[PDB]
């Protein structure tokens, strides 16, 4: 329900560029990816990192996230829904499911 802080998960400011987001994700993926790190702690952290990246790496989805909780009126969801190809979305947080 409460707004997750995807910027804190990746270690970047709210005003980060998409390039900065990409490089922060890559730094973390090099550490927590399944076949480099087989620990359960790595699995759970990487889940969080992937959801954060799923949202923040697509500028259009990032905008929806950034506007969440503000006093600005929200945009009606677009035709067909959203597209999170290359992400394990069915297992993402209830905040994510609610937001998108």
């Amino acid at each position: 329900a409460a707004k997750k802080d995807y910027y804190a998960i990746l270690g970047v400011p709210r005003n980060a560029t998409q390039e900065e987001i990409k490089r922060a994700y890559k730094r973390l993926a090099r550490q927590y990816h399944p076949d480099v790190n087989k620990s359960p702690e790595a699995e759970e952290k990487f889940k969080e990192i992937n959801e954060a990246y799923a949202v923040l790496s697509d500028p259009e989805k990032r905008r929806i996230y950034d506007t969440y909780g503000t006093t600005e009126a929200p945009p009606p969801p677009p035709p067909g829904g959203y597209d999170f190809s290359g992400f394990d979305v069915e297992d993402f947080s209830e905040f994510f499911q609610e937001l998108f």
